[PDB]
């Protein structure tokens, strides 16, 4: 099995005013997206250490008690209006991996898409402040920690198109975006039940199959055990794990709006017999936004692609998603 091409890009100078240097990160964004479609951000600014120990504390420390009462609808029929917060429950000798996760803090009671009943959005729940002492506050401040990144890439992805930089950037808004972190936890587990691994059709053992991701883009967070692989023409290769960096791919909305020319990598999880944390960020915009359709290939842009609203595209995708790979 061959190791995937994927560049460490210095994303700092999306940060600054220095106009030609986000211009050759700009370019580097595109070579690795027309590339594999993947590449490690680095001198990205957030504390990911403080990241992993406070996501190992939750993780180590909840108990079956509190999963039950933050668990989402697949797992408690009382919670009927947890479809995507909440906490998504492993099952011993049946299912190894158990996540956490929220979506915007500012969905409150009293946001008028929360009001309205919009789908997609959802109130976080959070565990009891007594029981996890400053958790919250920690996931919440990281939310806008890595909404910050996310933003920034965006910038750089929106140069690299030709267009001005806030052409993706205008629509990612702390007030309305669908977003969602979720925290997951990849146990070690001996002996690791078996129903919890899939084989490929190429015979390698999996923890998730084969898919594009449902996003913009991914803004991920990994610990350093080599677990991804990418599809290529030649078969899927190895990405490389760097617990220092993020590691940043495009979702199946950009290869809507660009008409493939930004393809969605098609990747996934290789089976690991090995403690790790897994803490994607899903860049989603809001529910009404639509972006028009070009095609970076010709001179005018134009593109026949009708524009998707991005809350009908993330509604149906995170069902097929489900339906296609499973619940987590
Ligand atoms: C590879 C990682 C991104 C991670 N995979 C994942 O998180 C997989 C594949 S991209 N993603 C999902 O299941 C979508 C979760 C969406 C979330 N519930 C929400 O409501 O917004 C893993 O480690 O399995």
């Amino acid at each position: 099995v061959s190791k995937a091409n994927v560049p460490k890009i210095d994303v700092s100078p999306l940060f600054g005013d220095d106009q030609a240097a986000k211009m050759r990160v700009a370019q580097q964004i595109d070579a690795a997206s027309r590339d594999t479609g993947f590449f490690y951000a680095v001198n990205h600014g957030i504390n990911v250490q403080r990241l992993s120990q406070k996501t190992k504390e939750f993780h180590m420390s909840i108990t079956p008690e509190e999963k039950w009462d933050l668990a989402i609808r697949a797992y408690n029929k009382e919670h009927q209006d947890q479809v995507r917060a909440g906490y998504y429950l492993s099952i011993p000798g049946k299912k190894a991996v158990e996540s956490f996760c929220y979506l915007n803090p500012n969905f409150t009671p009293d946001h008028p898409r929360i009001q309205a009943k919009t789908p997609t959005h959802e109130v976080n729940v959070w565990p009891d402040e007594t029981k996890h002492p400053g958790f919250q506050d920690f996931a919440e401040q990281y939310y806008w920690d890595v909404f910050g990144l996310s933003s920034a890439l965006l910038k750089g992805y929106a140069l690299a198109l030709g267009k001005e930089e806030n052409f993706f950037a205008r629509h990612f808004k702390p007030d309305d975006t669908l977003a969602s972190v979720v925290l997951i936890r990849y146990p070690y587990l001996d002996p690791y039940p078996e129903a919890a691994i899939k084989t490929a059709a190429d015979g390698t053992k999996l923890s998730f199959e084969w898919h594009e991701d449902v996003s913009l883009i991914t803004v991920l967070y990994q610990s350093n055990v080599q677990n991804l692989q990418v599809e290529t023409a030649a078969g899927y290769q190895d990405i490389e794990a760097d617990d220092t960096g993020y590691l940043i791919n495009c979702g199946s909305y950009m290869a809507h709006l660009t008409n493939n020319y930004y393809k969605a990598p098609i990747h996934r999880v290789k089976w690991v017999n090995a403690e790790r944390q897994s803490l994607p960020f899903f860049v989603n915009l809001g529910y009404d936004s639509v972006i028009d359709p070009f095609d970076p290939r010709e001179p005018n842009g134009k593109s026949d692609r009708e524009p998707l609203s991005y809350g009908d595209y993330l509604q149906n995708g995170l069902v097929s998603l489900i339906n296609k790979n499973g619940q987590t």
